[PDB]
């Protein structure tokens, strides 16, 4: 009679070292079925991406007898383990690694009968298509680009991107390196300043999934290199992301903003540390400093896991029947899963709580089907800033419940219209005439703004020998100015 | 000890150890210091997309003994098998699977000592890039459409996206199904014929 659960970790071992202790910690503790009895756990810690070493670390703990399991893991170990649970049947909760920055992308499943697998997407799944056609229907978008980091997967959001496609829609996809000042150093030399111009007005209706500290300087280096205003509307996904560090997003963020993480039905968080006369550590019960304001998968899966260990210390261990892990060589071929092994599943896989995310299960089908994003937008005020208020609501059962300029004149000398207002010495400074006039109708309108060239020929400019145009006429063919008001005797 | 190698076979096993047997007798026949001599295999035919039934076998082939690890076989079955072939110091040589009947893009190589890391890839990186990235400004079109089956891993572009996304091509993607009978009846009863026509033009 054991009770001993495992630990393999991957990747950034030290937090999955930290919360998988600390779910055992208040365990012997707090959980009341199993008080100071004490359950045992070796950690073990395998190097990131090395599924034989988290089969090392599995097979051996098999052998040292074991009872469940409290991990995450990444993409490239899983599906091997997924093929082990067609073969050997094994109880498991999963959550896969986030990159960090951009979110996670699902990792690609082999074909089984479901209900049995490594992996059953505890984490709320790819959904954000949906809250893609919320802005195409609302700010009707017609040209896109996503701002992705250089660690993140496209394949998961493709659903809206291939349909919208069939709409007759616009597109581009730019990954992105980290040092974001280098970025932009790799961006102002292939950018002119009139293609700077084109993309900051390709960049009025943002998408942005990127790294933290480098997405506050980049939303600082748009501010100063004046890519934004209060028309540039931005779009956030991440759904790592706390809820002070929204607020550490939109100091320098001061156009349209518009962020989505996985925000819970709505309830209060408080009270909840004394739930089945346990003590659960939580955001006001140990607000931990240094440990909050940054987010990580890790603590949304500390709550929900261990008190699914509460639920199976309640019910595994009351319903009249013992299991503990009789043995099998991983290393041999005919060693069978092991018989009480199915009641094991029921230890972990499918059974029945409702936590924080409200109730999670899994049966014959192991995915997450329903998923609730809460969709925000911007709110303007100079002296309490920033703060994000509700434009509408998202469910993956309905869909959205609500919903959500410089240029450059040309001068030629003329005769109509150009009379010199006041004159200075080589380039004068600003004239007068109709067109003058024709200019102001629009600023003075519209609401925009201006700037003034002035030709270096300025002779009614002509179809060159070169192939070419020159005066007022090949400027705006070199396409070094943007506007040009003068008696324009049209040709085909 | 003993004189072995080892094989897991997949898609179609039939033309895999066709191909294999025979050009193992071959070169069996013709080695000259292996005249006559019988390299032995256990072939594993597995089922599809079930890398582990892979890894049991070479674990068997552990607990047997081998010469090199020769394969073609899933890139999920490649990373627990190097880092297995580690410490016991095996040649690992892996042949990446086929996506389904698209053309292949290849598969990521996973953390791990760098040089030290003795996957032998015997499939090369895609470099249809390269050329893509010369066939859109040689005939010069900058309004297209590009098309795919369900087969294949769409990260594969993605230098192609990076330079398509500053070329300023406005190019759709769009998913095609198997059934192409009912591709018709699902572009006819979806679209509207003149937005049908739209999309024709």
């Amino acid at each position: 009679s054991i009770i001993h659960i495992g630990a393999i970790f991957e990747e950034n071992a030290a937090k999955d070292d930290r919360v998988f202790q600390l779910a055992v910690s208040d365990l012997s503790l707090n959980d009341d079925i199993l008080q100071s009895e004490k359950i045992t756990y070796s950690i073990k810690v395998i190097e990131a991406n090395n599924p034989f070493q988290a089969v090392q670390e599995a097979c051996d703990l098999m052998t040292q007898g074991i009872l469940a399991l409290v991990t995450s893991t990444g993409c490239a170990s899983a599906n091997a383990l997924q093929s082990l649970t067609d073969a050997m049947h094994i109880p498991h909760l999963f959550v896969q690694r986030n990159p960090g920055g951009s979110p996670r992308t699902a990792c690609h499943l082999n074909p089984s009968p479901d209900g049995e697998a490594y992996t059953l997407a505890s984490r709320p799944p790819v959904r954000l298509n949906d809250v893609m056609l919320r802005l195409v229907t609302e700010l009707r978008w017609q040209k896109f680009v996503m701002f992705y980091d250089s660690e993140y997967d496209i394949r998961g959001l493709q659903s809206f991107l291939d349909q919208a496609s069939r709409l007759g829609l616009d597109v581009s996809l730019q990954k992105v390196d980290k040092n974001i000042s280098h970025v932009f150093t790799s961006l102002f030399t292939t950018m002119k300043t009139e293609e700077l111009n084109r993309y900051r007005d390709t960049l009025r209706r943002a998408i942005l999934l990127l790294s933290p500290q480098g997405a506050h300087s980049f939303i600082n280096e748009a501010v100063e290199t004046n890519l934004a205003s209060k028309d540039s509307h931005w779009v956030f996904v991440n759904e790592e992301i706390s809820d002070p560090e929204i607020l550490d997003l939109v100091h320098s963020a001061l156009g349209r903003m518009t962020v989505v993480r996985q925000i819970f039905p709505s309830a209060k968080d408080n009270q909840k540390c004394m739930r089945n006369n346990h003590r659960i550590s939580s955001l006001l019960c140990d607000p931990q400093e240094g440990y909050l304001q940054m987010l990580q998968i890790s603590n949304l899966y500390l709550y929900d896991s261990v008190l699914m260990l509460a639920n199976a210390f309640h019910r595994k261990l009351e319903d009249r029947k013992w299991h503990s892990m009789a043995s099998l060589n991983c290393i041999r071929k005919s060693t069978k899963p092991w018989n009480g092994g199915r009641s094991m599943l029921d230890t972990i896989k499918k059974g029945h709580i409702t936590g924080l995310t409200g109730v999670m299960e899994f049966r014959e089908d192991s995915s997450n089907p329903y998923v609730q994003f809460e969709i925000l937008g911007t709110t303007y005020s100079e002296t309490f800033g920033k703060d994000m208020r509700k434009l509408a609501t998202w469910d993956s059962e309905k869909g959205l419940n609500g919903s959500l300029l410089t240029l450059k004149v040309v001068t030629v000398l003329e005769e109509p219209f150009v009379m010199v207002a006041e004159n200075i010495l080589g380039q004068p400074k600003r004239y007068k005439g109709f067109s003058i006039d024709v200019l102001d109708a629009l600023a003075k309108a519209l609401g925009f703004k201006y700037e003034i060239y002035q030709a270096p020929d300025g002779r009614y400019g002509h179809q060159l020998h070169n192939t070419s145009w020159n005066g007022m006429i090949g400027e705006l063919i070199s396409k070094r100015a943007d506007l040009a008001i003068s008696a324009i005797t049209i040709t085909p």
